């Protein structure tokens, strides 16, 4: 019923603002120079980067191994707040753990699009700004790491979706029943269709002018995936050239394999 997902809309939302620290709503007061919040610090250039340590290997390693602690700390957060879908520390324990290891990173994608703008991306929970142009200008692979999350993020935040629509979205990718290696998929499906339904009511009654915003955010999945895969691909160079470089076991594990 029409209360019944309102309610599981309001959980979510409640339950998204408990367990992700810096949200949209900041993120876009930050960026946008609101009084609710102060101005970060701007990283364009390598001596902006070097003050920038102060007031916050090789660059290039440095600030990809900063991308991947916050990365863990991320998968940190989605973990906690998937125990609170309802059903979802129901599930098979193993379909929980393969649930999180393929949703992860659709959901770090998306919820990087908040902290990002067409100029630059947030860093240290809004502290710092470091520039597209100053991730772009890394020497190879690096360079490419950050542009395609930055052309997703532009299309995306395009959508002009709220952290309580964010909450539902986020929900529904955890709880996708295609999941390679899932032993029991119909109490997985039951769940989605239940959070599709609160995503559904949720995006009608926020955005009312916004015509099939609905159909159009389910369309953004097929971008996600890309991300991913390409993403994917960049590791296995870095893993072959930075034979010296680590990466944490948390990460290791959600990585490999997909
Ligand atoms: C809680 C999800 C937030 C996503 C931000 C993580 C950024 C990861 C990165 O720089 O690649
Ligand atoms: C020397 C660290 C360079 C920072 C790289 C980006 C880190 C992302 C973050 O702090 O959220």
């Amino acid at each position: 019923e029409s209360a019944d997902l309102r309610a599981l809309a309001k959980h979510l939302y409640d339950s998204y603002i408990k367990s992700f620290p810096l949200t949209k709503a900041k993120a876009r007061a930050i960026l946008t120079g609101k009084t609710t919040d102060k101005s970060p610090f701007v990283i364009y250039d390598m001596n902006s980067l070097m003050m920038g340590e102060d007031k916050i290997k090789e660059v290039a390693i440095r600030i990809f191994q900063g991308c991947q602690f916050r990365s863990v700390e991320a998968v940190q957060e989605i973990t906690e707040y998937a125990k609170s879908i309802p059903g979802f520390v129901n599930l098979d324990l193993n379909d929980q753990v393969t649930l999180l290891k393929y949703g992860v990173h659709e959901i770090i994608y998306t919820m990087l699009a908040s902290l990002m703008n067409k100029d630059g991306v947030l860093i240290s929970e809004g502290q710092g700004f470091m520039t597209r142009e100053f991730l772009k200008s890394l020497r190879k692979p690096f360079g490419d790491f950050m542009e395609p999350k930055f052309e997703f993020a532009v299309k995306f935040n395009a959508l002009e979706l709220d952290d309580s629509d964010l909450a539902i979205f986020i929900a529904v990718i955890i709880l996708s029943g295609d999941r390679p290696g899932l032993l029991n998929v119909k109490p997985i499906e039951d769940i989605q269709d239940n959070l599709l339904q609160a995503l559904e009511l949720q995006l009608k009654l926020n955005h009312p002018e916004s015509s099939q915003l609905f159909a159009k955010l389910l369309q953004k999945m097929t971008d996600l995936r890309q991300i991913v895969t390409e993403h994917v691909q960049l590791l296995q160079v870095i893993k072959k050239t930075e034979t010296d470089m680590s990466l944490h076991p948390l990460l290791q594990e959600i990585y490999k394999d997909l």
